[PDB]
């Protein structure tokens, strides 16, 4: 039996649900793939090095959560599809002993959002995540502001045509977006009155951390303004991976459909 090694870099990373649905596809899928893929959460420490950890564990392919998808756009060998205007890659797989990275956070938000026609958007937080859902917007045609908290990503955002306050836009938004890392510390990304303004006008709240109900969105749920957790994008974008760890060869859907039902 022919073994190929993947994994999952985060800090923190335990709580990922990704080794259990990528596993499932491995395992299903092993004979039209022609090797047994293995899937393995990885603590890599804020010091070390996405590159150096890949090669040293010998992984054929990786997924990147914070606080590393910007990091790892920046470390790569190469870098293809939207990965390129996302300023970040959650997706690495080894080719011809390149680390190539890829970017499947963009088109897996786009997938699990239903509304096609949101007018604008609202996104807070400067991470990966952020900049690809950004990149994402703005290329539906979306008039798409940033609300961070300090000037760090600021350059991005602005070359993406994105608007960047620096204190928080007095105007009605379709979506809000946390894609903080806030609701990892059990807070808001924002001043609650503040938050407020925005759900009482808006029509989704949209937050990326999957499975539970954050402040974010459990603010949101008091207000009855509609919100969605990071549950599909999940699902979806952990499904476009798997079709790059398979080099191609079976296509995310066939995965999204194994995915789905496991999870
Ligand atoms: O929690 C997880 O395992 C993940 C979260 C997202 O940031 C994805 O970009 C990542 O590839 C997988």
């Amino acid at each position: 039996m022919k073994l190929k090694s993947f994994g999952v870099f985060g800090n923190p990373i335990k709580h990922s649900k990704s080794p259990l649905i990528h596993n499932a596809c491995f395992l299903t899928f092993q004979k039209e793939l022609r090797f047994l893929g293995h899937y393995h959460p990885i603590l890599l420490p804020l010091e070390s090095h996405i590159k150096s950890e890949f090669l040293h564990l010998g992984l054929s392919g990786a997924n990147v959560t914070l606080p590393f998808k910007e990091r790892a756009f920046q470390v790569c060998d190469k870098i293809k599809g939207i990965a390129l205007e996302c300023g970040a890659v959650n997706t690495l797989v080894l080719e011809n002993d390149e680390l190539v990275g890829y970017n499947t956070d963009a088109l897996g938000f786009y997938l699990s959002l239903k509304q096609k026609n949101y007018q604008n958007a609202l996104i807070l937080g400067a991470g990966g995540s952020a900049k690809a859902l950004a990149c994402e917007l703005k290329k539906q045609g979306l008039q798409v502001s940033v609300l961070n908290r300090s000037s760090r990503g600021l350059d991005f955002f602005q070359r993406l045509g994105c608007d960047c306050f620096m204190e928080p836009p007095k105007s009605a938004f379709d979506l809000i977006i946390n894609a903080t890392s806030a609701s990892l510390h059990n807070e808001l990304p924002l001043n609650k009155e503040v938050l407020k303004g925005y759900f009482k006008e808006g029509k989704l709240a949209y937050d990326l951390a999957a499975g539970f109900l954050t402040p974010f969105l459990s603010l949101a749920k008091e207000l009855k303004t509609p919100f969605q957790d990071g549950k599909d994008m999940l699902i979806y974008q952990a499904a476009l991976s798997f079709e790059k760890f398979s080099a191609s060869q079976i296509p995310y859907s066939k995965a999204f459909e194994v995915m789905r039902s496991v999870f």
